[PDB]
């Protein structure tokens, strides 16, 4: 039974002067470097416990002792994501209901049914790049986000945002991204009720309405038509929860659709963008991955089967997730009083944060070379100890989109690697922007086409 390590407190400010930054996860990694696998962090009227080792995070992932906490960020996102899967407590009625109803639509097997829709948007990405003039370049996370938004729109509810046809995004996207940005800015806002933010508030409401109006209309149309698709909206209209018997009502179906776009677009765009960043910075890895792409993707359009074959591409992506997990933290609370790690008493309701990039640098698991990009770490992946690698969160509250994201990212990265040679034409210096997720801000490349045609 030990005192918890804690950085220096400054009277009533407590630790807050140490987290004055636009990059707080990177700043908390620097505090973990100094203080170790666990530290308390206090700010006026907030207290939490940052964990960075596999030893402690395994205990935090014990669902009989700890459950998912809604961070202040998630509570602000709940203003438009409602009680959809990401922003609901495990004890809310719609959390288990939607979980039960949606799980089979997110399984590995379900990816067979999404694959042609994913190929549609992936082809649009490849074609856009094939069509660039020789002096142009690619804005990587910008184009990965066009691809992931459009892919979730098509697989989610058979709706085309047509992001590759546009300089300014579809108004739903504009509103979603502006609402997310307002949710995030509220975390930093001294006087949220000051008349200065009256206009923020009005715009937020207007953004919510834009979002609700389109999705409520899509759901209403689909109910009145009676049409059946290979989409999530179909499965939610049909499904019943085996436990309660209850269906999702129309309002919750809307929150789930807003949720899949919010939860899937920026995370999967980040994973693709960091994986390309690492490949252009590690030429021998990029060559190995490109050889696998050419060896495996032998047809003009990839099949579901071929995508499962891209084992090295899968390792590249996991290794990008190891170094910069795009959803870099998740929040837990103690279900009852408990002692963490034999050393640290916690009280019921105490909050723990899992610092994922720091966990993924735990040298007692991964060895000393934790900064090196080496996808071969994952050559044999049942060998990684349980709870050492957690880029999709934990247990029943883990990422429902995991198979979707990884099938998406492997298909797209395999196609990119099949069709282009890539140039880091600016000698780009990694700069990690943190919103509610991580992104390689300003990452740009040039793609020289291999002139390999696409099928129809
Ligand atoms: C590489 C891309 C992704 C990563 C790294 C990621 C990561 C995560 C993590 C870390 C959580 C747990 C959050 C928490 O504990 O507070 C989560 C939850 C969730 N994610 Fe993802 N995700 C990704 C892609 C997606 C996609 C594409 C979708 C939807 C199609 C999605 C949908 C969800 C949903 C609905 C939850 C809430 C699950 C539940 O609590 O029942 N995610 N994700
Ligand atoms: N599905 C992971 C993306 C994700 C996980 N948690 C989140 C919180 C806020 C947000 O915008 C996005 C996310």
């Amino acid at each position: 039974i030990k005192e918890m390590p804690q950085p220096k407190t400054f009277g009533e400010l407590k630790n807050l002067p140490l987290l004055n930054t636009d990059k707080p996860v990177q700043a908390l990694m620097k505090i973990a470097d100094e203080l170790g696998e666990i530290f308390k962090f206090e700010a006026p009227g907030r207290v939490t416990c940052y964990l960075s080792s596999q030893r402690l995070i395994k205990e935090a992932c014990d669902e009989s002792r700890f459950d998912k906490n809604l961070s202040q960020a998630l509570k602000f996102v709940r203003d438009f994501a409602g009680d959809g899967l990401l922003t609901s407590w495990t004890h809310e009625k719609n959390w288990k209901k939607a979980h039960n109803i949606l799980l089979p639509s997110f399984s590995q097997q379900a990816m067979k049914g999404y694959h042609a829709m994913m190929v549609d948007i992936a082809v649009q990405l490849v074609q856009k790049w094939e069509r660039l003039n020789a002096d142009e370049h690619i804005e990587v996370p910008e184009d990965m986000t066009r691809l992931t938004l459009d892919t979730i729109g098509l697989c989610g509810f058979n709706y085309r945002f047509n992001s590759f046809y546009r300089d300014q995004p579809h108004p739903f996207i504009t509103s979603m991204v502006r609402a997310l940005d307002e949710a995030m800015n509220k975390l930093q806002r001294a006087n949220p009720d000051d008349p200065a933010y009256d206009e923020n508030k009005r715009q937020f409401q207007e953004d919510i309405k834009v979002m609700n109006d389109l999705v409520d209309k899509i759901i209403a149309d689909r109910k009145a038509s009676g049409e059946q698709s290979d989409d999530l909206l179909t499965h939610m209209l049909n499904g019943k929860d085996p436990e309660t018997g209850e269906p999702l009502d129309d309002e919750n179906i809307r929150y789930q659709i807003i949720t899949f776009l919010i939860a899937g677009h920026e995370s999967t765009s980040g994973l693709l963008s960091f994986a390309l960043y690492f490949l252009v910075k590690n030429p021998h890895v990029l060559q190995k991955a490109a050889e696998e792409a050419a060896r495996v993707l032998v047809d003009p359009v990839p099949s579901y089967k071929q995508v499962k074959q891209l084992k090295y591409v899968g390792m590249v992506l996991n290794e990008a997730l190891r170094l910069w997990p795009t959803a870099p933290a998740f929040s837990l609370y103690a279900k009852e009083d408990t002692v963490l790690g034999g050393e640290y008493p916690l009280e019921k309701g105490d909050e723990l944060m899992v610092l994922i990039p720091q966990l993924h640098r735990d040298k007692t698991i991964w060895g000393d070379d934790v900064e090196e990009f080496r996808p071969e770490r994952f050559e044999n992946p049942s060998a990684i100890p349980q709870h050492a690698f957690k880029p999709f969160g934990n247990g029943q509250r883990a990422c429902i989109g995991q198979q979707f994201a990884l099938h998406e990212a492997t298909l797209v990265l395999g196609m990119m690697l099949k069709h282009f040679d890539f140039e880091d034409h600016t000698n780009y210096e990694l700069d990690i922007k943190e919103t509610l997720l991580l992104k390689p801000e300003g990452f740009v490349v040039k793609a020289k086409s291999k002139k390999i045609p696409l099928g129809g």
